[PDB]
């Protein structure tokens, strides 16, 4: 797959199990459409979202619910979500890792892009 | 003001400087209103975004146009911006302070709310 | 001064208050040798830790008890501290601000070096 | 192995390639001993560093040479290293994952730990 998604959480130091992912893609008429969406697994990991065929050139965004993450954990976190949004695929096609590391007042961020 | 963001630059060591930041609040139809704008500073820094009349319980949006920063630097970079979403809400502290950290293909947001 | 530590916590959203932070300078013998030490405020701010005569070019750690701090918080930690370890250089600005930002399982640092 | 690094460059939104690591251990005397070393690979992970027989309770540090890193790309960065000292295994054997997020005047660093 051409965009995974890793979550990790700082204040376990563990993957963030179960966190739910929604992708949308900048339409021609500058609006979100629905891309994909799924749920971290028990490594923190969400693969299969998309494939090479159909992740074509375009403006995306990730936008991982880590509000409901930390709510569940009894939490009340200050972000209702962390969002990376991105284009992709502008010099051609490239496998992308979006790594998200969470804390209840803080996350950060990182992509690693790859030619395949 | 009950709303200041502070931007740091990873790469270079130093305040982010003249990097543009928009505030929207979430309206009652979903969409997100601008509400406040501004550039950060010499020292990296936006105040006087909003009152404490005016910044009211709400869903509010902090967009830092990272790409356009890292473009006058001659770096190429991975995000379109960086986007703070988070509730506002009176029972807690309720001065915000939105720290931000900037690399090319990388940043961090933390949020130091106050008295 | 020109050494300025700022500490922030991630999981309260907070400046990190009262948390203890060493400076040492590397000796000829290449021991680390005790230079300055002191408490972050409510602010999470330690100033005066050395003055422009003393701060001379080296290298220096910045050791800052992390454990501790999370210990009184009665939260599990991970790192037994963070240092932070550079050499200060005349040629460039020389004010440094020693920024980090904690979580139990994490923490970043960064410079921010001016005028 | 029960101990990994992964090290990611937030510059070039690539794996750090190449970078040396010193692991030491806190000897009874409270001297730091070197323990292992190794360099990061292609993908910018470094395994093999211990085994489980080896890697008993202590305390740790790995250190990243990541001046060295930004040096050979023609930068000249803040830190002389990241650091991260810890204590080990002292609820039990577990498997660390030390993962270093890399700027030229900013590092991050993260544990994940898990129970093999
Ligand atoms: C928020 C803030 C306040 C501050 O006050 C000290 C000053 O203005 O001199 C000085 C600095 C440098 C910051 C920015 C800062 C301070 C600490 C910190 O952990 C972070 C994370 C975003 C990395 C940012
Ligand atoms: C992106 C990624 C890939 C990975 O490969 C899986 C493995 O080898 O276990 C393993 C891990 C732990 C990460 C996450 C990671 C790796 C490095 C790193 O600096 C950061 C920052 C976002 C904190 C995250």
């Amino acid at each position: 797959c051409p965009l995974m998604v890793k979550v990790l959480d700082a204040v376990r130091g563990s993957p963030a199990i179960n966190v739910a992912v929604h992708v949308f893609r900048k339409a021609a008429d500058d609006t979100w459409e629905p891309f994909a969406s799924g749920k971290t697994s028990e490594s923190g990991e969400l693969h299969g979202l998309t494939t090479e065929e159909e992740f074509v050139e375009g403006i995306y965004k990730v936008e991982i619910d880590t509000k409901s993450y930390w709510k569940a954990l009894g939490i009340s976190p200050f972000h209702e979500h962390a969002e990376v949004v991105f284009t992709a695929n502008d010099s051609g096609p490239r496998r992308y890792t979006i790594a998200a590391l969470l804390s209840p007042y803080s996350y950060s961020t990182t992509a690693v892009v790859t030619n395949p």
